[PDB]
């Protein structure tokens, strides 16, 4: 669980103007996390709401 959050979180960094990975990165980043790709585009839509979410 750690390690796969890492991962999305370090790719996430990595792509702040852009946090929209393409459907080859979404395959790549499921292979590593061991998620499916349904799990990682989810990942990724809740990271995008709660950096724009207010405090």
């Amino acid at each position: 669980p750690k390690v796969a959050t890492n991962i999305m979180r370090a790719w996430l960094f990595q792509h702040l103007t852009h946090p929209y990975p393409s459907e080859e990165q979404k395959k790549q980043l499921a292979q590593d996390t061991g998620l499916t790709i349904l799990q990682v585009n989810n990942w990724f839509i809740n990271a995008r709401r709660r950096i724009v979410q207010p405090m």
